[PDB]
């Protein structure tokens, strides 16, 4: 069943006053939608953030994986700049999903890394303290923040 | 020193390609807006939703703290359903801080709490997974979520 | 040639600081992606507001054309009600454009009608005063709105 | 009555589903707001739309008007470049009313005015077609936009 029909489903359950939480029909939506993906956009400058979230995406699926140079003075002004960084991405790459990492929201609010579908709906996110808090390496930030954002949705990233 | 002046000295640094990230006025900020809030809105009007948040948030702060009047559920047919939520408490309230909880995103998700001061701005944010997956107590869930999103800013109960 | 191509040429206008207005390829673009759609879906439940927007973009494309069936009332409590009900059709309904018309903003503030193609692009638009001022049947104020919308990026609904 | 009072009525007539058009109090609201403005921002550091503004506004009201320090070109990467600038200004800045000028949406999709109050809503706006289809100078485009902005609330000159 396509996506489409299955949040109509979870709207009409809100309007009628019966929603009781996210079902498992939709999480394996989510799941589908992930692990079989033929091309993947991931929005950062930087070889080396790229490589972090091509090696883990590599685990998970089959799909060609490209970077995209994002200018960020482009996206750190607005409220929310991870999100406006996917945002970006998907009007200017064709592709199933694009991942960005940024600023969560105001200044001092720490990260967020958020992966879109090819219509801009937020699939799932995670986030990080400021750096003056958790002290570790960029690279290994968003190793943590990914497989994370991975596994909240039912994907693990350990061998099947 | 003010938040306009904070965020202005923050996007002049990121129009010069001088931004390195969050800084230390930055976070001593945030710190101050929750610790010396004088009212608080929730935005819900569920009154178990309601109680764990009223309760934690008494033992950081020293404010008024009231729920909403009208039923939030109508927020789940948006994009990002807790942001929403947080937006119609600003709409219908006067207060320096709004707490919301919901789905983060799509169905499926999972949830979000978020934070948002007399402005509209988001200071901090926890998630968790479906509760398909946690199999947790939704009360013992938003507690969780408040705590951590409290720890991350640099407040600890 | 893709809107995802021409889109870019755009956004590197910006960052290179001479993005001196709306280029010609743009409009074309456009009026290409309304003129071609097969599927269109207006994110109304009244059926008056529908038959005047049905019977004006026949005129024009040759598409299936139908209205949303769960109740948009809700859209009312968010800041930007019109947008808010084009988004819920673009969750909800495969199609190749989607045409929602609301509340502009704040109560108060008058009528947006607004066009969203298929990844939720806000493509043009138009405003009406609220009725406590123009005081106009709704009909014809929903014909003056999609007039203009399709004229401003350059379809004529004129004769030929 | 304050201005979260009226649109908390607004709301509940929605979910109770009777709300209708706008209403007579909520047009007189928008007019209080605008021509008692004390402060009002241009979310701009174009000098030329500046001043084609700041005159207009000042044969309805007697503010004070700024401009920003720095560029809201920066804003014309989002989905909705006229509404980011205005956020923007309102992120930097305290001010009764924030008025921002730019594009409405895609590429090619025109030019959208709009005015926000201080917490970020919408209170007013109006469209041009890109510059290629009318072909008129910008000071004169920005003119027309202002005038029937104002005059779609009920404020005339
Ligand atoms: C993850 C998610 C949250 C959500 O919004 P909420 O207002 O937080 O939750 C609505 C209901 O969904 C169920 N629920 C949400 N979170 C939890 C949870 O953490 N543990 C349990 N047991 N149940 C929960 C409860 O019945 C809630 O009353 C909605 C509407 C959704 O679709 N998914
Ligand atoms: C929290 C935060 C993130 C952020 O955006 P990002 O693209 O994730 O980070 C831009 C720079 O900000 C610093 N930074 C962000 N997160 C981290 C981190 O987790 N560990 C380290 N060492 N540094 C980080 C790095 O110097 C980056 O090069 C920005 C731009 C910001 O103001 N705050
Ligand atoms: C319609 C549109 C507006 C827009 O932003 P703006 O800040 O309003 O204008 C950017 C430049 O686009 C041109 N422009 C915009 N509106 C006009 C106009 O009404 N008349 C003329 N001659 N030119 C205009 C000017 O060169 C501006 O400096 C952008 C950035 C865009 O891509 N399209
Ligand atoms: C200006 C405004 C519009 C609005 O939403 P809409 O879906 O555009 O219109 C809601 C109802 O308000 C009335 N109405 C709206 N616009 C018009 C109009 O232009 N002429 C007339 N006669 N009546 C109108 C009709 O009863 C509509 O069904 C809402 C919900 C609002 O609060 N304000
Ligand atoms: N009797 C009556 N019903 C109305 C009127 N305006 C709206 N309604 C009802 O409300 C429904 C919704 O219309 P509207 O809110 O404009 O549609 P939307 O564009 O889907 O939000 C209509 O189809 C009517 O049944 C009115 O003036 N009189
Ligand atoms: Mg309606
Ligand atoms: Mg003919």
């Amino acid at each position: 069943v396509v996506m489409e029909e299955i949040i109509k489903k979870a709207f009409i359950e809100s309007i009628n006053n019966i929603r009781r939480g996210d079902k498992e029909e939709e999480l394996k939506k989510i799941q589908e939608k992930i692990v079989n993906a033929k091309k993947i956009v991931v929005a950062t400058n930087n070889q080396k953030k790229f490589k972090v979230i091509r090696d883990i995406m590599l685990r998970v699926c089959n799909a060609e994986i490209k970077m995209l140079d994002i200018d960020t003075r482009f996206a750190d002004l607005t409220r929310m700049p991870a999100l406006t960084k996917g945002l970006i991405a998907l009007d200017i790459e064709k592709a199933d999903l694009y991942i960005a990492r940024g600023r969560l929201g105001a200044p001092g609010s720490g990260s967020m890394l958020v992966i879109l579908d090819e219509k801009g709906r937020v699939l799932t996110a995670s986030l990080s303290p400021s750096s003056v808090i958790h002290k570790e390496d960029i690279e290994e930030r968003i190793k943590k923040e990914l497989i994370e954002a991975l596994s909240r949705i039912g994907i693990s990233i350990l061998e099947h």
